């Protein structure tokens, strides 16, 4: 239930908003609305605007990159934690009210998954 089945590719940057990612290899099939990596560095560029919220940003740039450039290995992407979701949709709250977020829903933010 923690992972998803993928063919891994090599992550077009080691960036994600500011972070520096210590794994290689990446997929796109969890960020529903990217079609690329590509997509995906386009998508990121939007959510920048949510700077302007910092205590919201601060928590949420580790969900957005557990999304849009997850980590790869062995055919498997590791997908967003509950436990992840839970704890941003705090200072995000009053940002977006992504439904999926906004209930943490189990499928997509699964729960007992080990990178929480
Ligand atoms: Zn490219
Ligand atoms: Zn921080
Ligand atoms: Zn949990
Ligand atoms: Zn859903
Ligand atoms: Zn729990």
């Amino acid at each position: 239930k923690c992972k998803k089945t993928t063919t891994c590719e090599p992550l077009k940057y080691n960036i994600c908003l500011g972070s520096v990612l210590p794994y290689a290899l990446t997929s796109t099939v969890l960020a529903e609305d990217s079609s690329s990596q590509d997509e995906v560095h386009d998508k990121l560029s939007l959510w920048s605007g949510l700077r302007n919220a910092p205590r919201c940003w601060d928590a949420i740039r580790p969900l957005l990159c557990a999304v849009y450039m997850p980590k790869c290995e062995g055919g498997k992407v590791e997908l967003p934690s509950q436990g992840l979701c839970q704890t941003t949709r705090v200072p995000c709250a009053i940002v977006a009210r992504w439904p999926d977020f906004l209930k943490c829903t189990t499928d997509y933010f699964p729960e007992g998954c080990p990178n929480e």
